[PDB]
């Protein structure tokens, strides 16, 4: 059935595992040039990342099936995953659909932010919006990564005054950190080791965010951009 | 230099142009079995969309050369246009960037609606975060496209109020109808002749948005989805 | 059912038709700024050629279905056609191929020369792996434009005793020029106006290959690479 | 300086390392139906062979600059690494060309062959061509994969009959087999453990040429598909 349990991940697919020493030289990949000073190395290639994100979007669409659902974004940070998650939906179920068919989603978007430099800040902000839309609907929330579990809880906390009738989680990433709060996506892209990711339209300050592939960014990078 | 008269596009390029009577068959190209009956045709495939934005960012990188902008995603018509936009600005700026080069722009999103059907109701709703971090700051405007000219000129007027530094704008339509009030783009991608497009995240009552190529709804569909 | 009457093209799907007066100036696309002075216009640009082989090979797999077939690349032109083609019918075949499902292809190379400068000296050079390996065989050809028609008469006509079980021909361009004898593909791309064309793997005396767009070669163009 | 010490990749980078353990669940992305059976696991996705790709033609490009060369392909494995390698070669290229710029390579394709099964037969068949319009060229070899290393010292040693100026090999995979001659690539995509793979190109007579990732056939795909 459609996964209404936020937070607990009920029947999720285990996400590929990236291994703590996983990962590779700057030097294999294609790398602006300004930005090789302030990494250490790719942790994930964006050709792996799309690769995963087309899988993630046929677990969905065997998920949801011909059911009508409403795609949420958390911007900024879900860019990268978002556009390619929509592109391979709507190829994988607009390629089976029929003459009787219908769509399968609508999208949405929310601004949500916590983090500074590298940290978050414990404090959640959510731009407001009447989401009275999604009443009695369901809703996929598209994340970027679940760190320490804050961003999801809370939102989805506040998702729950909406009476929506069912909440989802695909996220891209999940990080191996201590500070996890147990926090569980229903659609997960990979398992990566504790360390700050840029790219992918993920950054740091604002930063990175056009790096094509999931890196690390390094201590210097960190002091150069921090806040 | 960088643009700073919203709405005179005083030096855009010319657009290419879209003849009234330009456009394809529907059995032409790949169209979902369930939106045939509600399309009159394809007037722009999303092949010549991608490739005209390729070419609008090779402009925009040409006219901010190294300055710093910040992009200001229209939601949610221009979503698609927005990624490809962002996909091609990347790739031109970091090919020729160098070890001491720096990013090139931020991103940041308003969705701003006024349309119910065909039709604009000649009113305008805002949802975004603190646009006061704007201030002193290169934005460039990413729409889909210039209809009445209420959207932009509306909205150009409040950005006045956060001392922006410069206001240029980017849109990948301009449709030519008799009820345009006259607002130019910097950068254009299309101009287009007089009837309600959709596809290419370009809606219909949030209908459309999946549908790659830019077409054109006919009656059925109007009525089909009517608000 | 598979077609079978090289030439006759007997249930052929009509193709994009591309005006005598279709194009768009080169400042609308991405050209390589040295083959600009060579250049008069685009034609037909790189994004819709693609998404145009895309409906093609949806055509191609509808018309063999399951039927296992030998597609038959005519180096060098038909390479970016060719490559477009196999990936598109990849993705269409394996998206709806089941745990029970079969591979739908093989994959031959030919190469067959005749042209010099811009018109066919009458004759015909073939290279190639031994064609009697597709005896018995259901063959799609592939090529790139049929002008004259007589690389195509010519090839099919030496393709006879090699006992191939059926014929087929896959053609990206048909140029509507007084020369041509009549010979018709069954799966046809455009259909364009009597001009010589470069781009997407078309040359002119091995030049313009790596052109991204179908566009027409100038005078200057022609006279600068003349054999 | 231009390679031309074929087989000894005097200044050859380090490929991109996959261990001997690498590789991910058939499960984790996007695997044809009925092919799964016929894998054991995912070697190097789709995705990563594509941005690998696309650093080598950077690799390629800062080699050569602005020198003409050709490229040999050799067909048919070739085929997934020659599409993308020409690609991003000409994108790089053109990206940075100027007014004055001139076309960076000519492309050529030559078959050979010698396997069967998963073994090599010790003998190798080249398709017969006139060479010559190779004399005096800077030649780059474009294969798929360096494995006991018969073709490339074979191929490169009918090659010298051709007065070739200059003779350099770009590869896409080297397999850790005992069975390796010594043969080295100037330019290599990804070491790779001693498996027999398929993808990408790269078949089991034959089969699994479509299949989007390089993957390990198991015991039964070469039974099954046995010659
Ligand atoms: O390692 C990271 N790199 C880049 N962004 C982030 C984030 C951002 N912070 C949010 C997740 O944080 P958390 O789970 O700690 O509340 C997401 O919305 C991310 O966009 C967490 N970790 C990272
Ligand atoms: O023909 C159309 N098709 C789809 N959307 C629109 C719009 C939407 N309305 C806005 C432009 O409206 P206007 O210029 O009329 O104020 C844009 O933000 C579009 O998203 C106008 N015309 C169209
Ligand atoms: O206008 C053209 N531009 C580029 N190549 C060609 C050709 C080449 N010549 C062959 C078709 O020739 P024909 O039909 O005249 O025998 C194809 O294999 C093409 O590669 C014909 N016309 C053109
Ligand atoms: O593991 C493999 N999978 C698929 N093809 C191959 C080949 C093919 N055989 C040639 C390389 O073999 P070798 O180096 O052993 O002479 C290349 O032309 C490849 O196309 C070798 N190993 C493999
Ligand atoms: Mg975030
Ligand atoms: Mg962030
Ligand atoms: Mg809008
Ligand atoms: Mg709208
Ligand atoms: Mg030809
Ligand atoms: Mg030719
Ligand atoms: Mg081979
Ligand atoms: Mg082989």
């Amino acid at each position: 059935p459609i996964p209404n349990n936020p937070g607990a991940g009920e029947n999720a697919f285990d996400p590929v595992f990236v291994n703590d020493d996983d990962g590779y030289d700057l030097d294999s990949f294609m790398i602006p040039a300004h930005y090789k000073k302030y990494l250490t190395k790719v942790l994930v290639p964006n050709g792996v990342i799309k690769n995963r994100i087309e899988k993630l979007a046929y677990d969905i669409k065997k998920v949801y099936n011909n059911e009508e659902f409403h795609i949420l974004c958390l911007l900024k940070g879900s860019r990268g995953f978002f556009t390619a998650l929509l592109k391979h939906l709507s190829r994988i179920h607009n390629y089976s659909a029929v003459e009787t068919s219908k769509p399968l989603f609508g999208e949405h978007y929310v601004r949500v932010k916590s983090y500074c430099n590298d940290q978050s800040t414990g404090t959640l902000e959510i731009v407001s919006e009447d989401l009275s839309c999604l009443k009695g609907k369901h809703v996929l929330i598209v994340e970027d990564i679940i760190d320490t579990g804050k961003t999801l809880v809370k939102f989805c906390e506040y998702l729950k005054k909406f009476e929506i009738k069912t909440v989802a989680i695909a996220c891209l990433f999940i990080k191996r950190t201590p500070l996890w709060n147990g926090f569980k996506a229903d659609f997960v892209g990979f398992s990566i080791p504790d360390h700050f990711v840029v790219g992918y339209s993920l950054d740091y300050n604002e930063i990175f965010r056009d790096l094509d592939h999931c890196c690390l960014v390094n201590d210097e990078g960190k002091k150069k951009y921090k806040a």
